[PDB]
């Protein structure tokens, strides 16, 4: 198409995140592999600035939409964007807490996808559960994909995180993916991507790091053909 | 006898809506029925005041969470609320347009659930697709249900409506359902309700007559173990 044809290969990825939270700079490098048919892959992410100043949990969406698994009959926008690439502009606004704003660029180097992300995490509560590292898991969710003009798609999500006291920190996620090239590209109709995420810490790597697994896949719902 | 045991049969409902959009007052009355196991049901609505002064599409969510079909390992909060009843306080904020704020109460009379709702639709664009009636389809959604303390559940959704010119009007839906009793109630863990809606214009004359069908069912999504 021929972006989806490229993704019939096994691929690797590398992510460079330049971040700040409340004025304190951080750097994360991440890398991984994803074999066809994709939709289930791990990432190894390391904080290169010593110790991450906030919970690793909200970093989950920063550390590969083209590795989601799409069925027959839904257009896979992120994959169609290649070989030219795509950018992402994203907001995650946490209730009673700060807002993460990011800019993502993706380029293809043969079968490696290289990602550069700058993120500003501002207005975060120093005595809240993100900065106190009191977030215990990431709730699986049904993200909503929408056409967004001729060259973009918008992803909306409610991303929950369970707190150590058994409460819930809710992030309002709004992400626009934009095609970088001049050709016309097939914009999918409204659909969903289900995303399941889990982070783990091992003795393997001694650096501050997570190993995160994501299962991601697209689906539609049966439409109803009359009101009887 | 309480909760889901009250919903094992065929049931009816009646809805009274007291509304305004940009200060224009309107009244809707609606009824329908829902047969066990529920999850697929019709409503028939009439604007008692004549012509609806806005699109009927954003009214879809006002004109029955207890008629969603719940499977066996998810507690069906809205059913569990009965006989005491349930309230809903809900906002739907539309991008580049108005906000609908509604307050619902639900009461069970035998096998009929009666609903009384006030809605305030404020700040709507007189030249936007809501007020100009240029919304065509209601997109299906995956609404997100969360526990919300020991007596409530919060439902979050992205409710989109396509416009005639192929655009999208997006509503941010935020809704709290609260038990009005003193008994301890089981609060379900995080889950989803899939909702598929279709609205039909009916033979009207003096009053708008609209029919709506909704398929709604709960499901809960993998975890990684
Ligand atoms: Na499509
Ligand atoms: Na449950």
């Amino acid at each position: 198409e021929g972006g989806p044809a490229l993704f019939q290969s096994d691929m690797t990825f590398k992510i460079f995140i330049d971040g700040e939270v409340n004025g304190q700079k951080f750097t994360i490098v991440a890398d991984g592999s994803s074999k066809f048919p994709h939709g289930d892959f791990n990432v190894h992410a390391v904080c290169e600035t010593g110790k991450l100043p906030m919970s690793w949990k909200p970093i989950c969406h920063l550390i590969e939409p083209f590795f989601a698994r799409y069925p027959d009959g839904i257009s896979h926008f992120a994959q169609e964007c290649f070989p030219e690439g795509l950018s992402i502009d994203r907001t995650v606004r946490f209730e009673n807490d700060g807002t993460m704003t990011s800019h993502h660029t993706y380029e293809l180097d043969d079968t490696c996808v290289v990602s550069r992300i700058t993120v500003n995490c501002d207005g975060f509560q120093p005595d809240g559960p993100i900065m106190r590292d009191q977030l215990v898991d990431i709730l699986p969710n049904e993200t909503h994909m929408f056409p967004h003009g001729p060259n973009a798609v918008r992803q909306l999500a409610f991303i929950g995180f369970t707190t150590a006291d058994g409460g819930l920190m809710m992030g309002h996620f709004d992400s626009k993916m934009t095609f970088n090239g001049s050709r016309a590209i097939e914009i999918p109709g409204p659909h969903f991507v289900t995303i399941i995420t889990k982070q783990m810490r091992d003795t393997s790597d001694k650096r501050d790091h997570v190993c995160q697994r994501e299962v991601a896949y697209a689906h539609s719902v049966p439409r109803i053909t009359s009101a009887i």
